[PDB]
This record gives C-alpha cells, structure tokens and sequence, in this order.
C-alpha cells in the first residue's frame, strides 16, 4: 500500500499540551458513522494514556512529554467501527521514534582510579587508565562523546606537569621528569570528562598514583673512621661494628649492604652483614700473633645487593686497629740427645749447662728451672740457671737402661709477670766402663761314678767389647783335688775334667777367670756326683 | 468459505493477562515472510488495544477484562501483507461475542411508591403496583429476573398481613380484615427484589398506603335531654340548638347531620341543619298560643346525608318544652244590634247591661268600660261595670239616623296586670213616635185677578205611619176672608179657593191640620196677588 | 487469505502488444492516493522489463513474446503505497506459467550410428539402437515424444526389406534372410524421427551396418589332378605343391586348409600345410625303394581349421607318382665258411666259385670281381667271372692261422652304367697234413761228473693228432759214446743217461726219433759237464 511514515517526535518535549500529530480517514464512511479508536502499549496497554485519538475527527495526539530514555519508540494498532459494530478497515499499525536530547551528564566508571609508577623511569611512559560514559545518544549526535582532561595534581611540586591524557582515550602518561619517591611519593590529580567532545556537560573523578621505588641512593656510613683493641689468641672473635644509611625502600635489596675489605693483609679477616640496621660486623679470620704488628690500616667499601640506577659515590670507612698482648710460655731450645757421658761421673759435676728461651719482649719476666721426667733419682738443676749436674752412682751395665740409652724429660717455668710450661726432652748417651769380670754359665753339675765326660761350662761378661775379649782360666785352692781347665777353641766355654777316681756326691770347684784381667774371682760352681759309668746323668 | 466461528469470552474475566484467543496462518507464506496485523473498534479504532496479534506468530490476544454490560460484541478484520509489501489474503472478518455474568443489583422504578384504598373493602383486592429492574441478561440466564416480596408492614396492628405481593407481577393486594380509617389511617411497608427468582442478590423499597373513608360511623348527641322555654305569639322563633359527634370525615356526607321530629303534634315545628358542628337547630313553625298545653315531649333522630356502611345504632335525642304566657286583650261578646228602643226614654235609663270576656285564665286582671264611636252625646257607661244607660233626648225623627239606624262603637281594656283594647260595634234599633204633625206645601202664592185658579198646596208628615194617615184640613181666624179648603181625591193635596172677589195683593191665610189629631197650627201661607184673568201667573 | 491464482500464458505469443494479464486495487485508497509498482526477475530484475504495472490503474501485462524453452515461470512480488510515502498492503507474491508450444524440431543423438551382424543369422534378431531428443514438453503433450521409422537401405539388393525399427524403442532387427558377407558386406540405411508419435515434424539420421563372416564357403583345388616324378633313396623329400581358394576370411580359420590322404599305402607320405596360399606341400615320409612300384594314386581333401555352417562339398583332388631309379650296388650271396681244404693243394686250383648279385632289373651292367683283405698273397681272382683258385704254398701249421682259421674279404664292382660295392667276408677251414716230425725240449744239459742224474729231456710235433701219436727213439753215430735212451710212462718226456765215466765238457749226442715214423732226424743237443757227484747242477 500506501503506508503511512513513522512519526518522529522530540524528548523532554514542553508547550501547552495536546498536540496533534496526524489525523486518520476511513472512506467507508459513506455509509454510517465511523468511530476512531487505537490500540498497544502507550495506548490502552501500559504505558496507558500516552496517546489518544478522537473518535469522531481521527486526530491522534501526544498526552504528556516523553524521555527517550525511558521508551525510545512505540508501535500502535488503529481502528474504524461502524455505529451498527462491524469493523470496516483492516487496522494500521503506527510507529513513533523519540529523537534524542542532551538531558544526560556523563560518569565515571568508578568514583576513585588507582595507579603506579616507578621513580626513575623515561617520559613517554603510560602509567594509568580512566572510564566514563553518557547515556545519550553517541550515534548520531555528540550528546553522548566524551572528551577527557586533568586540571589539578597535588604536589604541585618539583613542577606541575608530570602528566597528560589521551582525550580520546582518557589513558594517562608521564610527560614531565624528576620523579622521587624518596621527596614526593604520591600524586593525586582531579580529571574531568565532557559531553560533545568537550563541548558539552562535564564533571568530576580522581586518580591517585604512588611512585615504586629506585636504587637513587648510595649507603652511607655513620662513622667514616673507627678504632677498636685485639687480643693475640684464643680467637676468631668480633672486632669493631659499623653503621650506615641508605635511603631507599627497607625491606629491599636497595637497602641491604654488602661489604669488603679492599687489602687483607694475611688474610686474617671476614666481615659479615647484618639485617639489624645492616651493620657492618668485622671479626678475626684467623688468630693473629702479636709481637710482629700492632697497626692496621685497612678500608672496606659499601655496596647494595642490586646495582645502581645511576653513577654513584662508592663510600669506604677507613679502619684502625691495635693488638693487645698476651705473654706465652718459654721454651729450652732443643730436645737434647747431648752428653755422650762415661759412668765414672763424678756426683756433682757439670753435665748440661742449658737455657731455654720465652717469646715476649717485653722480656722482665723470668722463669724457673725444674726437672720432671725420671727413672730414679741421680741429676739435679740450678732452678735460676738452669745447670744440669750430675749426683749419683750411675752404671750403663744395667738396669733402665734399654738401648744404649737413659732418656729424660724436664722442665721450666714463666713467671715474673704470669704463666708457663716448658716440656722439653733429654736423651743422654752413657757410656762404657770395664766394670764387672766373667763368670760361668751353670753353676751345679750332675757327674757320672765309673768315667763323667766333660762338664761343659761357659763364660759371661756384663761389659761391652773390647772389655770381654779372650781369657784365662784358673784354679785357686783345689787347683788339685784333681780338676782340670780347659777352653773351647771358638771362644766362650770351659772344659771341666778331674784327674782323680773321686767320691760320692756334693763337693765345688773354686773358679777364677780373667778378660783385660779384672781377675775374677769366680767360684765355686758346686758338683752333685751319684754312681755311673760316663754320661751327665739325672741324679738323685 | 470455511470461515472462522465467533469467539465466546466471558465478563470480567480475570487472570494474568495476556490470554491467547485463537491463531491464524496465510499459506501463501511459501514465498517470503508475511505480516500478521488487525483492524476495527478495540483493535485500532475506539476502544483502542483489547485485542492485538503477534504480527510474526499469527496469535490474537485480550488484553484485559471486560463488562459485556458496556460492550456486548466486537467484530475485527485481520491482514496478512509480504515484507516486499503486497498483501496476500483478501482481509478476514473476526466476531466475538461477551457472555454475560451477574454483576448487577437490581433497582427500583422508583425511590417510593404510593397507594390508597378504603377501609370497607374486602379480603382479595387490588390496591398498588410496584417495579424495578437488573441490567444483566434475562433472556438466556436468570441473572435478571427479578421476584418480588414484603417483610415489614409498620402499624404492626391490628394485626400484622393485611397484604401481599405477587412475586412474579410485584402487585399488591389486601389478604386479611380490620382496616379502619378511624384508628390507623396509613400503612408503610418494607419490599425486596431478587436475582435470580428470589436467589440471587436483594434489595429495597417503601410503599405507603393512606387508606379512604367509610361510613363506619353514626352521629351521637351531645345531651341526650333538653330543655327551653318559649313564648305564645309574636313567632316563628328558635327554641333550643343541639350538638353531636359522628366520627368519620367532616366536610363529608359521612359527617353531615339529618334530622326530623317523630312526632309534629299540629306540626309547629320545623328544624333545620348547620355546617357548624351541624347542631340541630330547632324552631317554631306557626306561633303557639297557649293556655291550651304546656307540654312537649318530642323526639329528633339523626342520621346522615349517605346510607350506612353497616347497620348501626340511631340515635334520638328526647326534648322537652315548656310555654311561658302572654296575657291578651279582652273582648265584649258580640257586636250589638240589640236595642229595638223608643224615643221617648228617659234621661238615665238601662239600655243595655252588657259584658266582655277576656281570654287569659290567670283572669286576676280587671278592666275598664270606656265609649268611643260618635255622632252626639246621650248614652253613657259605668266604666266598672260596663252598663249602657240612655241619657238626652233622642228622636228617631231626623239627622244622623240614616236607614231606620244608630250605629255606635265602644271600647275596654286590659287592665290588672298589663294592656288591651276591644272594639265593638253597636247598632241600637231606634223606634217610633209621632212627634210633628201635617204641614203645607208651597208657603207663597201668585194668586190672579179676574179669576185666580185653585192654589194648590199639599200636606207632609215626618212621623212614620199609620201616624200620617189621614186628615181634616181647618181654617182659623180668616175662615172667612173667604178662603175655602179642600182635599185631592189621592188624600196628599188641598185644594185652596177663595169665595170673595178681594184686593190687590200681600196677605196670608192661617191653616190648620190634624193627622192621628195632633193638630197643627200651621199658619199663614201668605198670599201675592196681581192684576188678572185666571191662571196663577208669574207676579211683579 | 483469498489469494491470486497463477497465471498461465502462452509460448511465442504474438498480436499488439501490450496485453494486460490482471488488474490488482488496495481498498486502502479511500485516504490517499496508492502508487503501484512491482518487483522480481523479469520486473525490475534480469530479464529486466517484461512485465510491468501502471502505477495509477493497477494493471498488469506483459510487453513482449516469451520462449518457455528461456524461462518456463516466474515469480514476482506486488507493492502499494501512499503519496505521503508509506506501504499499505504487505506485498503480494504473483506467478506466471508458461505453456508449452511444438516449436522444437527433434534431434539425433549422434549424427551417425554404426553396427555389425554375421551373415548366416535367423530372422528376428536384434542388431543396432538408435536415439534422439525434441526439447519442447513431453509430460502432458506429445509435443516432444518421438516416433522412429527407416525409409532407404542401400544396396537395395538381394531384397530391400532386411531390417524394421521398433517405433517406441528405436530398436532395429534382421526381418528377412539371405545376408552375405561375400557379396554385400555393408547397408547404409536412412532413419528419421518425429513429432507427436510420428505426427509432428520430422528429422534424419544415418545407420551404417557391417556383416561379419560366415563359414558359407568350402575350399577349392586350382588343379584337380596333378602329377611328379621321384628318387628312390636319399630321401625324405618334397613332391609337389597344391593350389586352392576357400572365399570366406582370410587370417580366418574359415581360410586355413587342413588336408590328409584317404589312403596310405605303406604310410610312407606325410602333409603339410602352410600360410602362403595355404598351399598343400606334399612330401615323402620313408624314402620309397623302388622296383617294386611305379605308380602312385592317391587322394586329398580339404577342410577348413573350424566345421560349417552348412552342408558343403567336401573337395578332393586325385593325384599321380612317378619313382625315377637309382641303381645300387651288388652283393656277393653269403659270407662264406665255405672251402674246407687241405694244405696240400696245387697252386693253381679251384677253390671257390663264386657269384654275387645286383639288385637294379634294368640289369645291363656288369662288374668285376676284385679281393681285398689280406694277411699274405696266395689265393687269386679271375674279375670276370669271380672264381677263387688256389695259388701258393699253404701250411696249415703256422703262423696268421688263429685258430683252425683263415679269413679274408673281397670285393666286387657295380659298372655298366654308374658305381658299387660288395663287402664280402671268407672264412675257410684249412687242413691238417703231417708236415714235420718230433723234437727235444731242452738243446742244452749241465752233466754231472762222480754221477749224473738222468737229464730229463721231451718231444714236441707241430702236427695236429693221430700225427703226434706215440714215438720211437733213435741214437745214430754216437749210439755208444755211450748214451742211453728211455721213454716216459706217460708218453712225452725221454730219459737220456750214459754208460760209460766220460770227460771233462762240451760234446753233443745225436738224436732220432718218429711219430708216423717220419723219422725225425734230429739231432744234437750237446751236453755241458763239469766236476762233481750226482745232481744236475749250475755250471761254469
Ligand atoms: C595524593 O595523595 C596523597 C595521600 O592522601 C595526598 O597527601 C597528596 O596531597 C595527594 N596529591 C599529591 C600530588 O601527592
Ligand atoms: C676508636 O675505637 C673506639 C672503640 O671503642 C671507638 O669508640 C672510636 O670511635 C674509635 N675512633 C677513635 C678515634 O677512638
Ligand atoms: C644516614 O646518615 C646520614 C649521615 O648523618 C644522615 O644524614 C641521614 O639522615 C641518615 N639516614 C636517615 C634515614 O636518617
Ligand atoms: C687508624 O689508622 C689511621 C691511619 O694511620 C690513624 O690515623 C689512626 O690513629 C688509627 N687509629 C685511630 C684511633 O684512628
Ligand atoms: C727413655 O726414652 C724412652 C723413649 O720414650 C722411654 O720409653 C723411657 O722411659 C726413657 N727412659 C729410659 C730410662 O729409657
Ligand atoms: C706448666 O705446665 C705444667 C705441665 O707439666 C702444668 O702442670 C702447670 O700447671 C703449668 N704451670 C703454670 C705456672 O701454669
Ligand atoms: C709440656 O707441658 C704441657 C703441660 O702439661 C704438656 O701438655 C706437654 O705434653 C708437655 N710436653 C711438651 C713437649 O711440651
Ligand atoms: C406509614 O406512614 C406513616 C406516615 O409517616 C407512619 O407514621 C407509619 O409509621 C407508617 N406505617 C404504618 C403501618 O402506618
Ligand atoms: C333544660 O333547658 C335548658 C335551657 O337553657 C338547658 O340548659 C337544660 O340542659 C335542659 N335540661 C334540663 C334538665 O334543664
Ligand atoms: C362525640 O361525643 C361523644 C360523647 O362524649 C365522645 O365520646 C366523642 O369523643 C365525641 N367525638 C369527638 C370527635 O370528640
Ligand atoms: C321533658 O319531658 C320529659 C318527659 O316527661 C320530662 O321528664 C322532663 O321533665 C321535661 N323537661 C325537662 C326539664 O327535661
Ligand atoms: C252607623 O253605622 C254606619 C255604618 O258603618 C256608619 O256609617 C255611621 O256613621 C254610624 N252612625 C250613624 C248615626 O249612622
Ligand atoms: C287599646 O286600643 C286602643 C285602640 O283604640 C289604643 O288606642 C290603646 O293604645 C290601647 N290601650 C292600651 C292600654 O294599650
Ligand atoms: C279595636 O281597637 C284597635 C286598636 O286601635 C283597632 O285597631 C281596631 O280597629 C278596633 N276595632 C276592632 C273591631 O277591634
Ligand atoms: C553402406 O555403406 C557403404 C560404404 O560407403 C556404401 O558403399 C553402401 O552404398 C551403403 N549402403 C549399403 C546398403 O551398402
Ligand atoms: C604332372 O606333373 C607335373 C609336374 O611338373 C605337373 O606340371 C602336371 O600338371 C601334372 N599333370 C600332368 C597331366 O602332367
Ligand atoms: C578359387 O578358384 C576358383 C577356380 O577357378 C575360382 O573360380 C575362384 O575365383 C578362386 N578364388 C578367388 C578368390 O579368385
Ligand atoms: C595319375 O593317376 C591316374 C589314375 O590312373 C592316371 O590317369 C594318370 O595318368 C596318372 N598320372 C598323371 C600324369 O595324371
Ligand atoms: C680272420 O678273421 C679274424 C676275425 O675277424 C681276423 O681278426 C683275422 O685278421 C682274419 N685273418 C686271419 C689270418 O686270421
Ligand atoms: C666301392 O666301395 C669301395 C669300398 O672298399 C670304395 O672304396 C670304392 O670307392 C667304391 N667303388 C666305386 C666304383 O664307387
Ligand atoms: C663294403 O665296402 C664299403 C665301402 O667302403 C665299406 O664301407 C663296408 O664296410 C664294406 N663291408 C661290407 C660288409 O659291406
Ligand atoms: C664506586 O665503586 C663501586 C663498586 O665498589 C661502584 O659500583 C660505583 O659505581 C663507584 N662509583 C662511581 C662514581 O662510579
Ligand atoms: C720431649 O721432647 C722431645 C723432643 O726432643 C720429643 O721427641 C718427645 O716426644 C718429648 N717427650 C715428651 C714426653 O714430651
Ligand atoms: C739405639 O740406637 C739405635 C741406632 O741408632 C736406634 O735406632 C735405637 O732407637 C736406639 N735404641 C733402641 C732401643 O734401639
Ligand atoms: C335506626 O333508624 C335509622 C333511620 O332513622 C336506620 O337508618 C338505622 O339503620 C336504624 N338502626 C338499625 C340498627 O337498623
Ligand atoms: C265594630 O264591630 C262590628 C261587628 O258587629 C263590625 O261589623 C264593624 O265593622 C266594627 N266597626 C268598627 C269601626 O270596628
Ligand atoms: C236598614 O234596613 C235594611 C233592610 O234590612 C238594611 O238592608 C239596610 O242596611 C239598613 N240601612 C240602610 C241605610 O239601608
Ligand atoms: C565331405 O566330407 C567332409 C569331411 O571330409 C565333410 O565335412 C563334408 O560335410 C562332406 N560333404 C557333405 C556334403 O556332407
Ligand atoms: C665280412 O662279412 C661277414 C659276413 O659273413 C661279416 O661277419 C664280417 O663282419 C665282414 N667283415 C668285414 C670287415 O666286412
Ligand atoms: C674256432 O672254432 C671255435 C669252435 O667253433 C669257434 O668258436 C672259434 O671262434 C674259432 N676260432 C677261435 C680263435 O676260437
Ligand atoms: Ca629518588
Ligand atoms: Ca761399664
Ligand atoms: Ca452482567
Ligand atoms: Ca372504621
Ligand atoms: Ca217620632
Ligand atoms: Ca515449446
Ligand atoms: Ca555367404
Ligand atoms: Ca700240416
């Protein structure tokens, strides 16, 4: 057909009201009275009452005024009944848009955006980013685009300009530079957006950002020169601490400090740090020993576990320390294999005229000489000179005596001033003197009766050669009560033969023998004879 | 076709709206999409929007409830066009039809209804009429048949049905027996209507019934004996007024009095009615008079204009009257030709005793005798005694007697106690005597000369006879002058003649007459003669 | 809806046009004016402006002819509204169907068809098929249903009505008989189609039949009876060549000739058949030999690989042999053991008449006799008349003599008229005579001396027995130089002893003896003695 076009129609509309939008004719009314009505939401349908038509002219008309954004169009449903009731027109249906006007202010998304940034970063940076909207239309007019900007940062300090925004966009940057946690951490700007393209309505958000932190700072230490007294040895033991200050953020790494000598001289030192107020804790390596250095010049330098976000002053702290003494114990020089020294020492005379050493000089401080070690009892000291005499009947013959030997330990002790022990050792080489002479080996026999075989017999010095050389046997009273002398060719043993029948049993034989001479005087090596033919026999 | 049934929905329908109705479907949707639209009162037209369809599914909808009662039917037309925009289907015509549902109350033609009947009447007739109507149907359902009924009469007596109503027809009519105007006049009575034939819902009327008026009553006097006291003659006079009450309605035949004597004795009373309290107003038809009764016992009853409605009691009302008296003039009996007397009588003589009655025995009353009629003075009465005596000279002979009569009127009064006059005639018959006697004609004469002729003269008597028979005529002292008597045959007349030739005139002749004798002396009839021959001449 | 019936049209329509179809009205143009317009393909879309509406009328027509064969239907879509711009009526979809008309003319599937049957086939058997199309309806007319037909076979030789078509189907088959490959090999035969079941118009197409072959022909000889001439004996050889002409295909086994004798006389000819002009190539099986036949007649038919496909004359062909001669060699009769003869014969004697025989009866040609084997030159030939004498010393006794034999071949010669022969073998039995005479085994002794043993000596004769029988021994000088002769018991060995003590070596003793007697005369048979006892021993 021929429709009928939609009606378009203002919001927030205003003047004296009906208002006629359009008027409607059946052409079937030749025949009877035609009656007007209308129908749909607006009409007789919720909203009711918005529009009516008069029955009689087929004038239809807008009520009331309208917003848009509320209801942005409406469709309706006309009709024509005869007076008798028969309707004549298939109904038409009617449209109506509601154009829209500038009523709405803008908001934002929400009513306080956050940011951050940190410190030391390049202008050009994007920090933030803010929402808004207009309800309006923005398709078609500009009642609904807006348009954003900033008009008040706090700390309108270093300077005012730090940030711009994207109109469009409504994103934030750094424009500016001199950002420092450290004097201003936190800024809080006031934004504002605007109904067609600035143009418009405008209102009101805020937008605060907080500023990271920055390794801007170098530590600081609050002595930049210290001293402290040391004790020679126990030790590894704490020295001196130190204090420092950096600037940054606390828990981090821009504010541990990290430490180092820059010379060691025996490398006798550690320092170690410390999550206090990160002092700076030096202490011994190892020990030290002093009568060798008193002085120690010595600097450590400061660093951050991260490196730095710019040139920086490194800051040393120059160190002075001094050692406290400790006095040791002396000590004899050597552990003596000295005296090579003969048994016939007189008991009183000078064996070792020795002498010990102590370490301090600060020497005015003597010690005391003391003797220690000892199978018994022959040498004795000088205390106040350390004199070793000899006292005694010594004898290398026999009896500690191991190897060669008689080893001894003594003494000496640090007094004067406090303390001391001195163990030194002393072997000392005794020597060899003819003392005793030879003797035999068996001292009681078992003959035989009818023919004893020779009774072997042998011979023993206690000395050492040449002292035992070859010998002389001899016979003294009973050089006849028949026995007969004898040696055997390599050496050691005597072949002892009667010369006579003689009796039974239990009689000696005085023995005398010779080596250099000495002579000895041996004995009687007693004889048990018992009835027999020739052969060392058991007896009884 | 195979068309569409109408769509039955019914009244104040409800549910959650909408509610589908019915579906439809153009087949010639193969092609593109088709578009479902409506036309018509309630679709576009007036009511605007209780159907509407879903131009895409094809489902048709009420929207909201309706009332049958303000819009019984509708009828639609529906479409169905293409989206390029063609329409498809010739149009549909679409009719629903809206059920009734009882939602209305009856009501009443009118706010009060009024009537009227009379209290005679009998059980079973119609008096009043009464209507109302429901609007909702009463051609299919019951939801507007009405049935009527009473339940409240006020005047709860005599008794409490006097009536009834016709449920069907709503008409009124008297059931039962007592009405009376006299003691409750108006009745007002409670009606209802119902739904349904008396089931449905209920409501209320007033109709007020003033009841007409019966001859229910009879008139009663208020005394029931009077007295009054009345007089003889003057009348035609108002004795006594009496008074009754009938009780129906006053300017009514019903309440205006009749009455009537039982008895009229010489009929002398007349009574008559009047719109006062319509006493009976009694009066005297002809004057009384009397000393003949004294007494009067009559009897009035009174009745009404209309007959009676019932037979009742007629009442009398018994009266007794008494005449109180006039005293009236007395009377002499007749009226007297009595006295055949004579002449001659003597001064002071008893002509006639006479007496008069006078009518009032309570007679202790006298009266007086006075004369009055006249021509003169003679007779005369005693005053006390009334007694005729003749007194003067009397004499039938001649002047005021007329035929051979006297006629006299006399008077008397009452007297004694108050007034009275009576008159009566008297006519006394006089008589004769014979008193004069004969006497001569002509007196003069013309007598003659030569020879003068007789002189005629005749004779006259004023007596009555026989006293004038016959005379005897005489001549004197000149009995002889010469002068000669003489009689006429027919006795009246004389013949004079002289019997000497004598003189010249002037001279008389003495006469002289008798009749019983009597005598007379009459005299001279002079004589005038003059110069002559025979014949009585005219003289000189 | 009540909607609008399709619209049929006719194909190739042709008056003045336009011609209007259809005339559509809004009832909504009781408020405005209506515009109408209408949409589609073949409206406004491609075939643009076929048909077209008039925007006040509401007419529909058509502008111009339609080929159903383009565009059988279309589809378009109807549109109404307003002046002020509005649609009124949902459009409204129309269709228009077009009626077919013959205006096709059939066609051919192909522009020409070929096919191929065999010659000897029976009558109702189905060959080729042939089709075509005509494009115009053929569902409800027959404006396009065919109806096929055949009018001009060429060769319209035997008999023009070999073949029918099945008008429906297009289907052809043989109808009539007497098809020969040989003959008339191919038809061209001129086919047509048409309109309405042959009532329409009509086309031509071309079918074209070749004849497959048949074994209608038998083979046939070009001579009937030939002849040739032939050898005896090399052979295995070939006679002569036979010609033929069998008609049917030639590669075909109804062309390749199969032959074969009716009778082998000694089965000494075999056949062969060769791919030339499948000539017979006649041949020799076992040489012939002879003098024994000249004559030769013999038959051969001729058949084809594969039997016929009729009853044909099977067709010999008689034929005649010569056998040339070759003349062989003679031949002695036996091989003869004949001649037992003795050694004594007279150089110069018959032995041996001998003939030998010579095969060829055309016997004028004779030989000559000649020897040939040989140990030594005795016997001799006279060579024209074959007879053995008997020249030379003979003696059975010696030395070629094997065993009681002597063998010797000869020869013989074919001449006269070519060559020969005669490999004849003669053995003959020699006889015995008493030639020589007895003899002593050892010739030399080794006597003793004391005393000899008796020397052990025998007798040997080259005779063949009684001629050896028993001996007699004789010593001629020396019968005593002392020698004494003794014979063996058992015939063969002598027992030859002294007499006398006799000297010191070499000396003989004459010996002789006999066997017939023949006196052998023998001899010495010296004697060598040397020192000694008894026993023959070595000597010295
Ligand atoms: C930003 O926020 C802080 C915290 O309240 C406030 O003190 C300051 O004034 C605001 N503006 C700037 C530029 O720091
Ligand atoms: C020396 O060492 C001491 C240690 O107690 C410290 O207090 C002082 O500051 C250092 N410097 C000097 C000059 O004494
Ligand atoms: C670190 O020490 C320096 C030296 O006095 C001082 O100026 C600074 O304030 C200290 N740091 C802090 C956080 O006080
Ligand atoms: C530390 O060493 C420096 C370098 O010589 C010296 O001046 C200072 O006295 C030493 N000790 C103290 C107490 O500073
Ligand atoms: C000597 O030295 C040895 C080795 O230690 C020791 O065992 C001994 O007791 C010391 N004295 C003597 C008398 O040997
Ligand atoms: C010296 O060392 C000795 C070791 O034998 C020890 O017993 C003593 O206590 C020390 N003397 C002193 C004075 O400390
Ligand atoms: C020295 O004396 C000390 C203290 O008893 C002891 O421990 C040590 O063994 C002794 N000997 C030496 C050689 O120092
Ligand atoms: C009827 O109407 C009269 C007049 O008001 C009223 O007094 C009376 O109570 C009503 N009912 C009857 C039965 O009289
Ligand atoms: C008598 O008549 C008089 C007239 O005045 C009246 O008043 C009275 O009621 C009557 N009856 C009697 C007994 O007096
Ligand atoms: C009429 O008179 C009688 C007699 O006393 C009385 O009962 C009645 O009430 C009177 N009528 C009227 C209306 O008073
Ligand atoms: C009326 O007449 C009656 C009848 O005799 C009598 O009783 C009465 O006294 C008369 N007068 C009066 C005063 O009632
Ligand atoms: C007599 O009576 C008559 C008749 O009425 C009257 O005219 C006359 O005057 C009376 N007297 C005399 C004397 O006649
Ligand atoms: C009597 O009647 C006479 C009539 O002649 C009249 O004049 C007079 O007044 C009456 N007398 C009395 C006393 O009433
Ligand atoms: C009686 O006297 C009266 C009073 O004057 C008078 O009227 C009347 O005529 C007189 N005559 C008679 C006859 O009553
Ligand atoms: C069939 O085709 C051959 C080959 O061209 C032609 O010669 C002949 O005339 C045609 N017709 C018949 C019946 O052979
Ligand atoms: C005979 O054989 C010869 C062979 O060369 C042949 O040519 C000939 O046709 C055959 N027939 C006769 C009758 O010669
Ligand atoms: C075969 O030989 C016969 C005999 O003459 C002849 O008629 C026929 O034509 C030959 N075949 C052919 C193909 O020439
Ligand atoms: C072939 O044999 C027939 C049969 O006898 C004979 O007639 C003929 O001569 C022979 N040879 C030839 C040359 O045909
Ligand atoms: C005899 O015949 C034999 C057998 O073949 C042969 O070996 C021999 O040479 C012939 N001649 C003689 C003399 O034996
Ligand atoms: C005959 O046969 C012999 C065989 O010994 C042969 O050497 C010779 O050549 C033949 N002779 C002839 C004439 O062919
Ligand atoms: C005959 O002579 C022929 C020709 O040399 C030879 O081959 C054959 O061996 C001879 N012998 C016989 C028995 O034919
Ligand atoms: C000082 O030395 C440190 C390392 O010990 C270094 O990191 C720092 O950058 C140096 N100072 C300067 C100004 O480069
Ligand atoms: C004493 O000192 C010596 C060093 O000469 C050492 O060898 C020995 O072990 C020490 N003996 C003791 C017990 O100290
Ligand atoms: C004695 O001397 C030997 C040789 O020098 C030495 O090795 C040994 O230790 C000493 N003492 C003993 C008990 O062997
Ligand atoms: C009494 O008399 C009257 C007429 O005077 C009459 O109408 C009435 O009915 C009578 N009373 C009775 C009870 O009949
Ligand atoms: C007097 O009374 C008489 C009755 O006798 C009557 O005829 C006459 O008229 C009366 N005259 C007068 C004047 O009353
Ligand atoms: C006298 O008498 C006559 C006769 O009775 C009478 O009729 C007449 O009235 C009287 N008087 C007169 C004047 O006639
Ligand atoms: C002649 O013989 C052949 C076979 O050699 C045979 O196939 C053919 O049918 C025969 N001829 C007739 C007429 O049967
Ligand atoms: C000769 O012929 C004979 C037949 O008797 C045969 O046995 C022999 O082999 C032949 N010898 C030779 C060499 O031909
Ligand atoms: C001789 O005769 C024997 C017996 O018949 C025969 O078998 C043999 O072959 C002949 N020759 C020889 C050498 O044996
Ligand atoms: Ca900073
Ligand atoms: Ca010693
Ligand atoms: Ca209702
Ligand atoms: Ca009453
Ligand atoms: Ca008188
Ligand atoms: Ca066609
Ligand atoms: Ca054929
Ligand atoms: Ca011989």
């Amino acid at each position: 057909d021929w429709v009928i076009p939609p009606i378009k129609v203002s919001e927030n509309e205003r003047g004296p009201f009906p208002k006629r939008l359009v008027q409607i004719k059946s052409n079937k009314d030749r025949f009877n009275k035609v009656y007007y009505s209308i129908t749909g939401q607006g009409a007789d349908n919720p909203p009711q009452g918005v529009f009516r038509i008069e029955w009689e002219t087929g004038w239809m008309l807008v009520t009331r005024p309208l917003d848009r954004e509320e209801y942005d169009k409406y469709v309706l449903s006309s009709h024509a009944v005869s007076e008798n009731g028969s309707p004549v027109e298939e109904p038409m249906e009617i449209t109506i848009n509601v154009i829209d006007q500038n009523d709405n202010r803008p908001k934002f998304t929400q009513d306080v955006f956050r940011g951050s940034v940190r410190e030391g970063v390049q202008p050009g940076t994007q920090v933030m980013a803010v929402s808004a909207t207009d309800e309006d239309d923005n398709i078609d007019s500009l009642n609904g685009v807006l348009s954003y900007s900033i008009l008040k940062q706090d700390p309108e300090e270093p300077i005012p300009n730090l940030f711009t925004i994207n109109r469009e966009t409504g994103v934030i940057s750094l424009i500016g530079t001199g950002l420092d946690r450290e004097k201003f951490p936190e800024y809080t700007l006031t934004v504002q957006a605007t109904d067609l393209e600035g143009a418009g309505l405008s209102v009101e958000g805020k937008a605060i950002i907080q500023i990271t932190d920055a390794n801007d700072n170098a530590p600081i230490f609050d002595p930049k020169t210290y001293t402290a007294l040391v004790p020679e040895n126990e030790i590894g033991f704490e020295v001196q601490r130190l204090s420092v200050t950096d600037l940054d953020m606390p828990g981090t790494p821009a504010w541990q400090a990290v430490y180092k000598i820059r010379v060691n001289e025996g490398g006798f030192f550690n320092i170690t740090t410390d999550p206090e107020s990160n002092q700076g804790i030096l202490t011994t390596a190892k020990g030290l020993d002093f009568e060798l250095r008193k002085q120690y010049v010595l600097q450590i330098t400061v660093e951050n576990a991260e490196p730095f976000s710019v040139p920086l002053p490194t800051s040393t702290a120059t160190v002075t320390v001094t050692v406290e003494d400790v006095n040791e114990a002396p000590f004899f020089v050597p552990a003596v294999s000295r005296v090579d020294v003969s048994e016939d020492l007189s008991r009183g005379e000078k064996i070792i005229s020795l002498v010990a050493q102590d370490p301090d000089k600060q020497q005015i401080q003597k010690l005391s000489y003391f003797i220690g070690n000892d199978p018994a009892r022959w040498l004795t000291v000088n205390k106040d000179n350390g004199i070793v005499t000899g006292n005694g009947n010594l004898d290398r013959e026999s009896e500690y005596v191991k190897n060669n030997t008689y080893t001894v330990i003594m003494l000496v002790t640090d007094d004067g001033v406090s303390v001391g022990t001195g163990t030194g050792t002393l072997i000392l080489h005794v020597l060899d003197v003819n003392d005793n002479g030879p003797v035999p080996s068996p001292r009681v026999f078992t003959m035989c009766d009818q023919n004893p075989e020779p009774q072997v017999l042998t011979i023993s010095d206690a000395d050492i050669p040449p002292n035992t050389y070859p010998y002389k046997v001899s016979l003294s009273h009973g050089s006849d009560l028949t026995w007969k002398a004898e040696l055997d060719s390599k050496g050691t043993s005597m072949l002892l033969s009667p010369t006579q029948q003689l009796k039974k049993g239990d009689y000696s034989i005085y023995v005398l023998l010779s080596d250099a001479q000495n002579n000895p005087q041996l004995t009687v090596v007693n004889a048990t004879v018992c009835s027999c033919e020739g052969k060392a026999i058991k007896c009884q």
